[PDB]
Parts: structure tokens; sequence; C-alpha cells
């Protein structure tokens, strides 16, 4: 489905960018900010781009 429509709120959600895509009917979620900020729900470290990759 990629369902990633929750306005304000996947900024408002979580922290430094917030983006909420998980879902998809299967609840879930995925909050991803920026490079700089990923944990659990972004917060920890620029794993995604430069720490870990």
């Amino acid at each position: 489905n990629s369902d990633s429509e929750c306005p304000l709120s996947h900024d408002g959600y979580c922290l430094h960018d917030g983006v909420c895509m998980y879902i998809e009917a299967l609840d879930k979620y995925a909050c991803n900010c920026v490079v700089g900020y990923i944990g659990e729900r972004c917060q920890y470290r620029d794993l995604k781009w430069w720490e870990l990759r």
C-alpha cells in the first residue's frame, strides 16, 4: 500500500524530521527522520547513510 500518510503527525510522532512508514494494514511503524537520527523512532546516529552504510 506504501502507506505513509500521517501529514503533520509524521514529523510530530518523532523528532528531527519524523516519517511514518511501515503500517500497510499491518499496523507497523518505521519512523525515519534523517541520516543522523535513527533509533526505534529516529534518535540514534547516522547509521542509515554514514555510520553503517
